[PDB]
């Protein structure tokens, strides 16, 4: 059960009632856009597509030879997969993310990977993302050079079902391809094959992941008092006057989740509203307890300009008891305790410390770090973001600001 | 040679001139503090220690059996090492960082690493950091159980030369130990054995790293016009009221540098000044070009409340030509160009786009990503930060805010 804790924000229950109408209206506006072509709300439906999932799995089982999975993708095509694979890799398959174009790290891959054991997954919604095309071209030459005509079995594409150069290339070469639904933006595509394909090779429980996401869907359409997504949307809305929103996760397995959320929040809400005003808060990634040794100092004695969300697990999947050390008595207070016990204590300690310093902070508790709880959390955050899009009167599903950089890049490349 | 570019900040030359006296005094105040025990300015001298790096090299050479290096450390004892090792690993030795206490990831390491090929490095300045003592306890049991009498050779300690439980433990057990100078704080310890030891096993050029840092020391003492650290200190100072400071690096090899800077900036300047006021800006990490697909959208159309610094390399160490692909004509504009050429184009393009959007942005150019250039950059930033400590009238070398969390943690664990 994903649980919202606002022990340090006493006025919330009342503020929720007060803003009930506003929230109901924001939700009404969003839902009224479904089915409308181009509204980009397809991410709502991904958790219900259990058939594509079985298809992804079948393909994975038909290719047990894969030892190295090279995902050539950037942004929405990489952050979700990275976040999920780092947390649920049970298969031992090695994942390499080409979410950049710096030559050296890529040459190292070409020189250390066995072509016969490598599967390249080119991922891009439009299929024309510059970085991905560049990386693909490099890996294609490599594949053909080492595998001859047997290269095609080593390249799988994930892109729009009909449009774009990747789709066309896949059709032309008879390559296996998965689809990113037309109405699903890259930023909201984590639960589509974008995330499902690599997770299948990672041997994660895809069914549990989607089960969690479907539960989040239920909370999104539930009565206000049970609509967690609307509650957290309100929390951010009520603190929209604070420029920074910190997303801190107390888990190493979920070390890549903060980055995924930063993109979700930043790219969705950093927009010009209906009123022509530049809006959006700055999402800042953090991990616990490591960031108690990097950013907490600032949260504690720096400006009171932040709204902090802490994601805390309540149980481990497999704990470890901290053993006694002869000759190291200074650590005796730890002996007998478990690592998760230390993890949880630090999370609770920091949560309190942040509140004691006057910062506005709340927590989202996860029963444990599992596909079910994480799928719930991610889908929840996508809903949160979508609702905020209504409350802030912006288009939460586009990204007008990234176009110029692409044009200027082409210019400098050509002349 | 590091290069500062302020092409999109036309009023900077006048501002530098006008604030000349202020900057000169900030520098004088900092330098006047040297010599005085407890000033925590030992990081200025690390580049001139031409004895310790030899000792580090000899130790490494005497242990060519290491295939896996497990660094148990957090915050200042982990970020510097991660940033450096990720950028300069030439040996292929696999590094594992215990900068957390979540049970599963650690259990995975205990079950997949070969004890005979593993070297454990416990790093902590105080020697009593909770997370590190817990991680060490666990690995100690593991080492003893699988290595017998030869366990001691697989554990090396990096801590204060005289204080703390780690120092005492190392002397009691006859373990190899390296020293973090008394006057060197954790977040300023990257060029001490904290970073030198792991870098040695990574096969990187330690000498070049310190030489580059020495160059930065020179710039810190140079005439104002040539003192890059005082110039960037001014830039951050002139935007001290803006809540956010983005640090974006256009390199994958340096993917861990932003995190290192965030701790350096946040923990040092997020303080209560001498007038009792809360000060400090929020450092936000970013990587190029991947963040053009995640955070740039917000920088482009969101609030103009940031000062952005872009770190851009000017040359690759080894480039890669993007090969033409038969059947992928939509990518022909990339054929013939190189990966670095693309990287550079995107960096310049984004730098300009950010300025076009009205954001206060500047760039720091590195000749290439090398120990020399990066050592220069890191030392430059430490000076920048120390100068800012004077300009903002705060103690940039302590961290009062993290104590409560530790106290509450012990309280929780006890009961």
């Amino acid at each position: 059960m994903l649980r919202l804790d606002t022990r340090f924000l006493p006025g919330f229950p009342e503020a929720l009632s007060r803003h009930g109408p506003l929230l109901e209206e924001a939700r009404r506006r969003l839902l009224a856009k479904r089915g409308e072509p181009g509204s980009m709300l397809g991410w709502m439906d991904l958790p219900e597509d259990t058939e594509t999932l079985r298809e992804v799995r079948r393909y994975r089982e038909a290719n047990p030879w894969v030892e190295d999975f090279v995902l050539i993708g950037i942004g929405g095509s990489a952050l979700g997969p990275k976040a999920l694979e780092a947390a649920f890799n049970e298969s031992g398959v090695r994942f390499h993310y080409l979410d950049h174009v710096e030559p050296e790290p890529i040459l190292r891959l070409l020189r250390t990977l066995d072509p016969r054991k490598t599967l390249v997954n080119a991922v891009s919604k439009s299929g024309s993302t510059a970085e991905t095309l560049a990386g693909l071209a490099v890996f294609l030459k490599w594949l053909k050079a080492h595998l001859g005509e047997d290269w095609r079995r080593h390249l799988v594409v994930t892109t729009d079902p009909k449009e774009g150069p990747l789709r066309a290339f896949a059709e032309r070469e008879g390559l296996k391809a998965f689809a990113i639904p037309k109405e699903v933006g890259g930023r909201f595509s984590a639960l589509s094959p974008v995330g499902l394909l690599p997770l299948a090779f990672a041997g994660a429980d895809l069914d549990a992941l989607l089960m969690g996401a479907r539960k989040a869907n239920e909370t999104a359409l539930a009565p206000l008092e049970e609509s967690l997504p609307l509650k957290t949307a309100l929390l951010l809305h009520l603190h929209r006057h604070l420029p920074v929103h910190v997303f801190m996760v107390y888990s190493e397995r979920l070390s890549h989740l903060p980055s995924w959320f930063v993109q979700l929040h930043d790219e969705s809400l950093g927009k010009v509203d209906r009123q022509g005003q530049r809006v959006g808060t700055t999402a800042v990634p953090a991990l616990g307890p490591k960031d108690q040794h990097a950013q907490v100092q600032l949260f504690r004695e720096g400006p009171l300009d932040k709204l902090l969300a802490l994601v805390i697990p309540e149980a481990p999947l497999e704990d470890v008891e901290i053993p006694e050390v002869e000759g190291l008595e200074a650590a005796s207070y730890l002996f007998g305790k478990t690592l998760f016990q230390l993890l949880k204590a630090e999370a609770e300690a920091t949560y309190e410390a942040l509140a004691e310093a006057g910062q506005r902070v709340y927590a989202l508790f996860l029963p444990e770090v599992s596909p079910y709880a994480v799928g719930w959390l991610m889908q929840h955050l996508m809903w949160q973001t979508a609702f905020l899009g209504e409350l802030w009167e912006v288009n939460a599903f586009d990204q007008p600001g990234v176009e110029l950089g692409k044009v200027l890049t082409r210019k400098r490349l050509a002349g």
